[PDB]
């Protein structure tokens, strides 16, 4: 019997059929659930994982079973005989970045997962053609305001040569200043990027919103500064649009969430620098960046601007400055025409993609804790979705720090 | 071997040792973690459960090994001859009525465990018995507001005879009625149950807030229709500080979260009937019973009363309402002096809890979609804390209905 999964808003029940085909096992055991936890820490093995992939793609375009499948699949063979790997063709690219996006647990975006661009910048050969190769995905993403998710694909990992690595965790991240008191100026999360930035000849800002450069790492090589060009970089100031006082707090966050130091596997392949990207759902720039006691930490500044009662948890002023805070951005990013989903319509979007996904595929692997929002969890739908966390491939996955 | 467990707003590892104890399976395997899931699914296996709580009790004496451990140990192991089951000691049923709390991974509000009132009703017959140690519970756990947590524990379940059951979800649960427009009047939750006590004798209200009666069944016999005492069941009308018309909106709830369907297991031995009470989390009654779209679903409702923008999802207009709800709900049962406690004091204690029963005994199994409140859930402490989900014996366990 494969996992009965109820949604308890309308008493729905599925069967989750696509977890029985789960490969890379995840840290759960019948002794204790660990789905809390944020990190779970060669020819043949290639091949069935080779093997599997290229029955996903001639599956996905209905031609299982076809000429072209049966010879992919010995021409796959062919080559990790005769090289130990293999070269995914174009389209196989494509629709591997596009599944292991689908198959994020974690994602409540994947409604879109059909829509990426997949800039393949498998011919890259040095950390200056990386950075052109970034700055074309930002460029494109961002789009003025109008974001496009896109991934571009780096060099995949081979034996006898070091790998591409992005070494910022994402192409836009403010400076974090490690202030000699202990305490942090700009974003605590960037403190050790940061340093390393600076340590490779970086000039630092003193601002809270500073823009990090980019460390790129070509292989064999120790990484390459490059700073972003400052229009390429679009940002949003916040206001909010009943505080007027708001837009005091000199608050600002960058339209595009985009991602660089998640692996890519596909087929058994690795790409560790396919930096990718979407668009915020605000939840994650007002509740988790700006009020996280370990992020900008603004709750308590907010709350006392708006005069509430900071004395006492009852009066819920926490909830309140983190609800209005959450409208500013949502208000800013709509006043400065970027893109971005309120966690309510994010939620809603990922219920009708479980949906499409038990007609597609009998399941969708979701990590029910974080497709919950940070705030208002279960004025969301997805609260009330009992959900099936497991790892499918195509995949990203996290990778150690290259330092 | 031993989860490593990491809180992330501070950076603390502990490692959860407890868990190797894991006396039973969870749902989970390596293929895929159903952590989500509500549910997750004699006479000498009676002696192993009953052997090792006489174990974990006397350990927990500091009597380990000793006299009276030798004593009871014979002495379990002549009854089960005998009769095919044993009696506990008032003393190990106070002790296991308060591990089975302890070890409760979603309750939140374990710091309290050991400050429980324990009321032995093993010697009960007839479902008039059972009304009376009822309406004594409720009277002593209410205690005019200030309320105390108590359980009483009903006669174990036993081979040949049936088993007292409080057919009733809780003791103090409101009606829900449908029409000929499909809506349910009242608490969706208690259609089933409104439809049962209307069947076995009990003339419906028409309110939305119309205290149920109590089905209690005695072994083999058919349950019979109990009425509460109005005087017994102390509710708080809902008001806010500020918003004078939500008093008119009527909302009401009860003082008294006393849950009479979960089954209390100590030492193999199985009580179907032990109800158990303590106080309200705010968020349990603004957030989940009042907002919840397949409860009360209000929220619409005081959205348009405080005159917000429902027909956009970014305005936040569910997060506004769901938040001044929660106040209303803090605020009237301050007002009315009746105990509650809202879900930033409740995580702080939890917090406690975490870190006592780390030094206690290694660990604490706790259910992290559980542990985190309804609404803003990282403005909470327990949100960037990692837990691990365990069962221990003594549990609560949830059963199937009486029917
Ligand atoms: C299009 C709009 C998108 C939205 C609104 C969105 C939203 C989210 C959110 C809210 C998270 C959780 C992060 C956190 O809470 O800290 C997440 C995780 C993630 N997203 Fe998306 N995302 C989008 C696009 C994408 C794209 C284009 C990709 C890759 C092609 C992607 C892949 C991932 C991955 C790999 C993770 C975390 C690892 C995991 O899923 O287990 N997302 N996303
Ligand atoms: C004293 C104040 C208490 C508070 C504030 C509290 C809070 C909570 C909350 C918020 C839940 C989650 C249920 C939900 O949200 O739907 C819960 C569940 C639970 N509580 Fe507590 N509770 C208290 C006392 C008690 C007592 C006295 C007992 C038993 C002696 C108990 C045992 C349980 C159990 C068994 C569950 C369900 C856990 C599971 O299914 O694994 N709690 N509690
Ligand atoms: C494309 C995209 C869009 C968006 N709107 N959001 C996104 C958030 C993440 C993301 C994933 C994991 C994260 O956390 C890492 C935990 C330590 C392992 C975080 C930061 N919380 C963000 C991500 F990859 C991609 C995102
Ligand atoms: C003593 C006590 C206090 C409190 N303050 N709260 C409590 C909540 C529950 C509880 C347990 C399981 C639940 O789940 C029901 C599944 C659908 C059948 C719910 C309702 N969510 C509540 C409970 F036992 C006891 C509680
Ligand atoms: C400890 C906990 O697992 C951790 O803080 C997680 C919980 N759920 C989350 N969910 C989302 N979407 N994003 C997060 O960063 C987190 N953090
Ligand atoms: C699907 C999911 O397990 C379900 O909605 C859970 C999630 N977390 C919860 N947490 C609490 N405290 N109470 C609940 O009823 C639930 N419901
Ligand atoms: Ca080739
Ligand atoms: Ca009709
Ligand atoms: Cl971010
Ligand atoms: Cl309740
Ligand atoms: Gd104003
Ligand atoms: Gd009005
Ligand atoms: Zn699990």
């Amino acid at each position: 019997k494969f996992p009965r999964v109820k949604n308890w808003e309308v008493g729905s029940i599925t069967y989750d059929t696509l977890s029985a085909q789960a490969q890379q096992d995840g840290p759960c055991t019948p002794r204790r659930c660990l789905g809390s936890l944020v990190f779970p820490r060669a020819p043949e093995q290639l091949l069935s994982q080779a093997r599997d992939f290229i029955n996903q793609y001639y599956s996905s375009i209905k031609r299982s079973g076809s000429q072209a499948h049966e010879q992919r699949l010995q021409e796959v063979e062919a080559e990790v005989a005769a090289t130990g790997t293999y070269q995914l063709r174009e389209s196989e690219l494509v629709f591997g970045a596009k599944q292991a996006w689908r198959n994020a647990p974690r994602c409540v975006g994947r409604i879109q997962w059909g829509k990426l661009q997949v800039f393949d910048a498998r011919d890259c050969r040095s950390a200056q053609e990386m950075f052109t190769y970034i700055c074309n995905h930002i460029k494109y993403a961002t789009n003025r305001g109008n974001l496009r998710s896109a991934i571009t694909v780096f060099p995949q990992r081979c034996p006898g040569r070091g790998d591409f690595r992005i070494w910022n965790s994402q192409l836009v991240r403010y400076a974090g200043y490690r202030q000699q008191d202990g305490s942090v100026r700009g974003d605590p999360a960037n403190v050790e990027i940061t340093e390393l930035c600076i340590q490779h000849g970086w000039t630092p800002g003193n601002g809270r919103f500073d823009v990090l450069p980019l460390l790129l790492q070509a292989p064999d090589e120790p990484p390459e500064l490059f700073l972003l060009p400052p229009e390429l970089v679009l940002e949003v100031p916040l206001e909010h649009p009943t505080l007027e006082w708001f837009a005091a707090l000199g608050l600002r966050w960058y339209a595009l969430p985009a991602v660089s130091n998640m692996l890519l596997e596909i087929g058994g392949l690795e790409f560790p620098a396919a930096p990718f990207s979407g668009w915020y759902m605000s939840t994650e720039i007002g509740t988790r960046n700006l009020c996280d006691p370990h992020r900008y930490n603004i709750l308590e500044d907010v709350a006392v601007c708006m005069d509430l009662d900071t004395r006492t948890t009852s009066s819920l002023w926490k909830d309140k400055a983190a609800v209005e805070i959450n409208v500013a951005v949502l208000h800013s990013y709509q006043l400065a025409k970027v893109t971005i989903v309120d966690h309510h319509a994010a939620t809603a979007s990922f219920m009708k993609h479980l949906e499409n996904e038990q007609k597609a595929r009998g399941g969708c692997p979701a990590d029910w804790a974080w497709i919950v929002p940070p705030i208002s969890g279960s004025l969301t739908p997805v609260f009330h979705q009992e959900m099936v966390n497991y790892f499918l491939s195509p995949a990203f996955r996290y990778q150690p720090d290259p330092w």
